[PDB]
Formats: C-alpha cells, sequence, structure tokens
C-alpha cells in the first residue's frame, strides 16, 4: 500500500487498482466525528476519480473495531450516498465492531468480508439515535423485514457466523486472512470490465432508490453514449452550424 | 398479566408496559370471523391508545393454533394496516397452527417467536381464496421470491425450523418457553426509546408502501417537531395575534 | 410414468404437454443450451402456445441435455417478461449449467427445482455485457442485495446446495430424480385455483414492478369482473339502448 496523501482522522493507500480507506481511532473503536467523515468524502472522491483505482476497501484500524459509530451535523448520510454513487464496487473489510453508525456503513458497501471476530449490530434505540434511511430500509433489503426489525429493535450483537447466514455479509475468514481473502475479491473484480459492473451497480441502486437511482443508471448511459458516432455527429452537427444526420447511423429491434 | 376489558373471540391483558392480544377460540384453532377480527382491532386500538404500552403481544390460546385464519366482508385487512401504523413493535408469539389469513397475520407483525410445535403455511389457493397484498409482496420482503411464491403456489405446511432457515420467524423455542421467551424480547424492546423505535418502525414502513409509508414517517416527524420550541413559537404566535418570529431558533442543517 | 407429447415443430426447442404440464426444453446441447435470437423467437412462440392452451396450468422450462439448463446468449428480454405476464406458474427445472442469460431465465421462472449437479451464476463483466433488469433488482429480491451484487461482480459459480442455502432456488434433488420431483411439484400447484394462483402471480409482479405490475393485478380483476351479472348489466344495457341498473346488485366494504 502506497500512503497517497495526507489525512489525520483516516488513512488513504492504494495499490495495484485498489484503494484502502481506514478510520484509525481504535482509542473509541473507530468511532467516527464530523471531522473524520469529510475525510472518507475527500478520501472517496479521491479514488473515484482516480483512473487507475477500480475498486475501493474500507476498514477500521483497531484490528478488534472496523467502526463503532459516532461521539451534531449528520454527514454521514452524505457518504452513504457518495459510497453507493461511485460506479466502483466497495468492499466493506470488518474486524470486530461494525456497530451503531458503523453498522450502516458496512451496510451500504456493495460487499463485506467478516473476520471470525467481526460483532454486528445497531445502538440507535439504546442511546438515543435512529437511522431509518438505508439503515433501516436498505438492511431490510438484505436480510428481509423480520431479521431487519429484530437488529434495529432490540440492538443485540450478532456475530460473523450470524451475519453470514442471514446474508448480512458475503464471506468470513479468520483474522488474520481477512485482508488476504479481500485484496483476492477486489482483484477478481479487477479483471471484470469496469463498465458493465458500474452499469450494475446503478441497477442496482435503481432498485430501491426511484428517480435517484435512474439518475445514476440514465446518466451512465449519457456517458456511454458520448462515446459512440451517432452521439459525435450531434455536437459536431452543431459546430458546424448545420442539421446532424443521424440515418447514417442504425436503429435495432 | 391482568384481564381489563371483556371481549368475547379474544382477550385483553398487560404487564409492565406489554399488551398481550390473545384469540380465544382454541375449538376452531383459533381461526377468526368477522366478530373476533374487529375485537382484534378495538384491543390493537386500547394497547394504541396506552402510553404506558410500548410492545404488543399477539398470540393464540390453548398450545397449537396461533390462528387458523378466516372462518360478505374482509376486515382482517383493515387490522392488517392497524398493525402497521401502531407505533409501538407487535410480536407474534406462535405456538401451533399459523395458516391462511393467520399466517399472513403472524407475517406483518414486526416480529416472531415460535415454539417447536409451530406450523406455517398459506391455503387460500387450495380452498378458493387469497391475500396479495402483505400477504403477498410483504411476505417476498421476507423470504425472497423465490421461497414467497412456494408458500402460496403449493400452500403445503413448513415446520418451525424450516421457518427459521427461510427467516419467516426470529427465534424458535420449546412450546414451554414461548411465552418467556416473548416476554424477554418485549422487555428488551422496552428498554430502547419509544420515540426512536416508532420513527424506525414508519422508516420499515415507508420502504414498500410509498405514500401511505411516507405518510406514517412524515407525521412522526411532525409529532415529534410539535415538542420543539420552535413550533410551539408558531402556536402561540397564532394564539397572540403577532407575525411569528423563526429567526429565534437555529438552523442544523 | 410419464410419456409427453411432442406437439408442434422447433428447430433450436422442444414443446410436449404431459396432463396440465406443458414443457419447453431448451435443445441446443452442443454449446451448453445457449440461445441465438432464433431460439428466443421459438421460446416466444412456445410459451405463448401454453398461456392459451386453457387445458396447460403450469409450464416446466429446461435444458436438453443433464449438464446444462442454459448457458446464456435482448429479445430474451422480451421472453423475461412474456415468462412473468403468464397467469400460470413457471418452473425451471436445472441441470448443470445455469449461467449468463440462463441463469436469469431461470431466476425470472417463479420457482426452481435443482438437480445436485447444478450450476449458477452470471458471466456478464466477463464477457462483455450485463443484465441491469430483473437480473440484478429482482435477483436481490430472492437473495439480497449483498448476494446478488457479489453474483454479479465477482462472476463465479454456485453449487446447487449454495444456491438453496441463499433462497435462489426452492428444492434440490438428485440428477435421476429431477423431472419426477418437478413434474410432482407441478401436478400439485396444479390441483389448486388457476384464478387464485394468476392473482397471486400478478401481485408479486405489482410488488416491484409499479405500474407495468398494477397493468397485470388489475387486469385480472377487470378479466373477473366481467362473468359477474353486475358487468353483464353494464353490457346488456348498452346493447338495449336503454341506461343501466346497478341498483340490483349488492354494495360490499
Amino acid at each position: 500500500w502506497v500512503k497517497q496523501y495526507d489525512y489525520e482522522d483516516i488513512i488513504y493507500e492504494t495499490y495495484n487498482g485498489i484503494a484502502k480507506i481506514t478510520i484509525n481511532r481504535p482509542e473509541v473503536h473507530n468511532a467516527f466525528r464530523p471531522k473524520t467523515v469529510n475525510e472518507m468524502i475527500d478520501a472517496f472522491t479521491k479514488a473515484r476519480d482516480d483512473s487507475n483505482i477500480g475498486v475501493i476497501i474500507l476498514t477500521g484500524a483497531g484490528g478488534k473495531a472496523f467502526c463503532s459509530g459516532g461521539d451534531p451535523r449528520l454527514n454521514v448520510l452524505d457518504l452513504q450516498r457518495l459510497i453507493r454513487v461511485i460506479p466502483k464496487p466497495v468492499i466493506a473489510m470488518v474486524a470486530g465492531y461494525a456497530i451503531g453508525g458503523g453498522h450502516v456503513l458496512h451496510v451500504v458497501c456493495d460487499l463485506t468480508i467478516a473476520a471470525d471476530n467481526a460483532i454486528f449490530g445497531q445502538t440507535g434505540p439504546k442511546v438515543g439515535s435512529f437511522d431509518g434511511g438505508y439503515g433501516a430500509g436498505y438492511l431490510a433489503r438484505i436480510v428481509g423485514h423480520k431479521k431487519a426489525r429484530e437488529i434495529w429493535y432490540l440492538c443485540r450483537q450478532y456475530t460473523a457466523q450470524e451475519a453470514l447466514e442471514m446474508g448480512l455479509v458475503n464471506k468470513v475468514v479468520p483474522l488474520e486472512q481477512l485482508e488476504e481473502e479481500t485484496v483476492k475479491w477486489a482483484q477478481e473484480i479487477l479483471e471484470k470490465s469496469p463498465t458493465a459492473i458500474r452499469f450494475l451497480k446503478a441497477a442496482f441502486n435503481a432498485d430501491s432508490d426511484g428517480l435517484a437511482g435512474i439518475q445514476q443508471l440514465a446518466g451512465d448511459a449519457t456517458l456511454l453514449f458520448y462515446t459512440t458516432e451517432e452521439a459525435k455527429e450531434g455536437m459536431r452537427a452543431f459546430k458546424e452550424k448545420r442539421k446532424p444526420d443521424f440515418s447514417q447511423f442504425p436503429r435495432f429491434p
């Protein structure tokens, strides 16, 4: 990993197309405060524009904590949306605690790889808080409504195996092989058509986000369209102060 | 448990913040007729209005039947909606049969704790009936479309263990421990912030019910708003006949 | 046992009927039952034939050999919609490979019965393509977003047992008993109300297809309504050049 920029509350490194973002607050079990969130925003954005990065990993430094949520601007919501809009798969690498806002964060990541020591759960109803956005509805679109309501109403803790069984995480491995497996998964992704991946991610987002999700799927198509010759004719003619000729191009039943 | 009002087909009892509504027709496996549904709507309404009650348990009497379903009018549909709109978590405590209309009832309940003798399944297609509302789509949002379509199309019966494995119920325990476990889960919820829970339940309902769901979520936000200094300024400035002063209060944002 | 009656003449497929059951077999084992425009067109035709045959109440889709259901390839998009609009349950009988477009086909079928040798998976981002329609959102509505995004991003293969465990298929049995089991399930559906079934299937589709799903659900309501005295009066009165009298029919709440 090559430490790429200089952050305070987190760490940003890269390697062979993979970008890893690490919350670094083991003292408070990698909890997040307004500042550390803003840094994650900047970092993801950095990875977003970096055409050499095709996959992103999110993890905690502790070794026994991924994130435990936060310590009065609700900027994590902005990060949740960002993680979903980035046209690149985001893998949450979970070790130890993934609680509260921290659990919602691993939830919105495309995939989650957990160490056998990982602990999952919400805390809101206990400490006077709640995430009724992706934290509720999207979670229910992963584990189903009975389990999602259980998770929020009782605020119990769930081990990796429990998480795996309910479809909350994609895989569980010993703590010592966590990053090894995660990088393995990241590389497999780096071998696929990047455009085919961004389109599917958008399609998955459109599944639950109405027009917001359609803006993403339709947006990507607009991007791809500007690539075609047909599209070129459009702005070419505009510049040439003439009427464009699309008949030159084909249709498709 | 302390019994209060006098219902004929059901029993209403409360205990340290828990309201337990019991369908009392063991001779027909706690199947429901218009009368018993009307009373359940009444009882659920009483539990709704009791500021001491925070969780509601729904169950059947006698050990081998939660509810066998319906014995014109289809008032259970009104009950399903009430169950979902009440700001308090409702737990289906299933012992034995939860069939047909009865199965949909345990389904719309937030959580379900089942005894090892519990039997699950739909019967509509067999007996000339069907529930394509929460009975279909919502069931699919718990067990998945493949499993949900299987349940309705073949109308087979499922064990408690099979129900657990597909995510249909939250927990399974021997018949002798059912109520203790259910009460235990209820008390755990009773230790949480009532407002946190109602907002979470509304958000979950908003995930699948469009505007009807948003009305619940937005409505709670209004109730909450009425508790602020900002809103009261408007109410009083509407009682004092003077242009309200809102710049007085902060922006978050 | 079962003697299928081949009923037409197709090049890439085979259409046979037993007794209430229609079976459509992709017959291009040389390319692991991969489909080309023609085989898709032939499937559209065959499914349409099963749709109009009032003696068919269930449909089976399968691959010719015992090592492939379909291995994949747009007009297949029309097929997907057809399989869903047809008011009869469709059962994918999977032996061997169910990959790429072939995996989506089994996915959209109401139920899936797989042989222990069945293999499932997507190959979109590997072979240059993707299915962001039912291929993504609907799959997510079966196995959850975490798993669905995993299936598409890594394009790995999944055994019959792994597909069962994640709710992707309904049942798994030894290769030699595949049809026997499938037919068994089909005959169970056949003894159910055809009308109750079509309404539930329509309701399931309405769960995720907005106005398109509602068109199907309302459409069946319309069809039913036509066989009522109330409706016939409106018709009769129109033919008799007189104003209708619906007062002779009961209101209901």
